[PDB]
């Protein structure tokens, strides 16, 4: 189930969807896993999130070449922290078009990240403005509101039961919300609930720092973010 490829782990979640996992030692926390997604859409591949580093992100591209062997048409990254955007330069070196929330691109320099090439913007109801996410295929991008960070976005995969909450959602048995230093403590709980309502039929909830879980991850995250207000 978990395919080891160098220092990374890959897990198939659906016929056209894989989870990528990479690790970084955070002095004081251990070797922290971060998950993203790889989606085959016909003759091309779409990536959600980089790995922590450029070298690890180049290894994701090597795994794609070996296991799928189709071009990577684009990548979308889900907020301006290192586990999601740390490997942007590796995507750009490979010629891959990159997308992030306009606010993630604004924050990227001060957070120590390289910005994506393209900015997503969002309607008042949270759905991406379609002209900013051209050729996204089955990826449905949703801004649920500020939570884990002000810029966090989420992604559903059409044709599957999968929705990706990134670092906004923790699993059913998590004991805390993790890194809160950039969090919007007032709005976190509402944002987690908005993610769940945006993808009401997703039964497999993928997230950055836990293995895929049921919809119980969303309400546990929400039932827990209430504590920060
Ligand atoms: C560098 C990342 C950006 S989200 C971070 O701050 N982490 C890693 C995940 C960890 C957790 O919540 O398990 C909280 C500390
Ligand atoms: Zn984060
Ligand atoms: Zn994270």
């Amino acid at each position: 189930g978990d395919q080891r490829f160098g220092d990374l782990v890959f897990r198939q979640l659906a016929p056209n969807v894989w989870q990528h996992t990479s690790y970084l030692d955070m002095p004081g926390f251990g070797a922290v896993a971060s998950n993203g997604l790889i989606v085959r859409d016909g003759g091309r591949v779409l990536v959600v999130d980089t790995a922590w580093t450029d070298d690890q992100t180049a290894q994701i591209l090597n795994w794609i070449k070996q296991e799928i062997n189709l071009p990577v048409a684009l990548a979308v990254v889900t907020h301006a922290h290192q586990d999601k955007m740390g490997g942007m330069d590796a995507l750009h070196a490979a010629g891959i078009a990159t997308y992030a929330n306009a606010l993630s691109n604004q924050l990227a320099p001060q957070e120590g990240m390289v910005a994506a090439q393209h900015s997503l913007t969002f309607a008042a109801n949270g759905w991406v403005e379609p002209a900013t996410a051209p050729n996204f295929g089955p990826l449905k991008v949703f801004y649920p509101g500020p939570g884990h960070t002000s810029d966090n976005i989420t992604v559903g995969i059409d044709g599957t039961d999968i929705a990706f909450g990134g670092c906004l959602i923790k699993d059913s048995k998590a004991k805390s919300l993790g890194n809160l230093g950039d969090a919007d403590t007032e709005h976190y709980a509402a944002s987690a609930r908005a993610f769940g309502a945006a993808f009401p039929k997703a039964s497999m909830i993928v997230m950055s720092h836990s293995a895929p879980d049921s919809r119980a991850a969303i309400t546990h995250t929400a039932r827990m973010a209430d504590k920060l207000r």
